[PDB]
């Protein structure tokens, strides 16, 4: 796909056996999805960004499907207000950015 | 060009005749730098992220070179971790996210 910028890259994503929408997020090193259940072990984490520092559980080695691609990598699940694919899985699917 | 994210999206950008480094941020709907005089009047705006809220200094009509490419939008300054280019910006210089 090619996407334009005029609004949100929102697209679809599987995770944990749930599908839910996240925004492709190149400012983003990580991912982040809102507070879910995964299997395995996690650790905790701090991650921040505008207003501020969010506490969060890493998994690692999690699988998800974005756009029909798949990734594997370290998922964060917090207390984000929005599910975020970052560069650690958009360079998995090749995703780059063109001008 | 076309970047890949394996390392954080950096270029350079010219603003009040100031070279400065900008994060390229799809997940941006707003351009926002690090505090800095820009010319005119600005009106208030909050800005929510990760970690909450922030109030910002909107500027309209800004003239900033990103990359090379030239752009006249809107700039909000405040507090941010990092100056980032948002979507407002990335249109203006044609920026498309491939995978
Ligand atoms: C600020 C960047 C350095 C980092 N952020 C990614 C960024 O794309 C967020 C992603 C995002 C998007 C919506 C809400 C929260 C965070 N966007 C954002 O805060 O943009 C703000 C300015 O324009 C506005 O439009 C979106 C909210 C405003 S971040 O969400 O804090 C974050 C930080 C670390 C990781 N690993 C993952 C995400
Ligand atoms: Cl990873
Ligand atoms: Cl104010
Ligand atoms: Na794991």
């Amino acid at each position: 796909p090619q996407i334009t910028l005029w609004k949100r890259p929102l697209v679809t994503i599987k995770i944990g056996g749930q599908l839910k929408e996240a925004l492709l997020d190149t400012g983003a090193d990580d991912t982040i999805i809102e507070e879910m259940s995964l299997p395995g072990r996690w650790k905790p984490k701090m991650v921040g960004g505008i207003g501020g520092f969010i506490k969060v559980r890493q998994y690692d080695q999690i699988i998800i499907e974005i756009a029909g691609h798949k990734a594997i990598g370290t998922v964060l699940v917090g207390p984000t207000p929005i599910n975020i694919i970052g560069r650690n899985l958009l360079t998995q699917i090749g995703a780059t950015l063109n001008f």
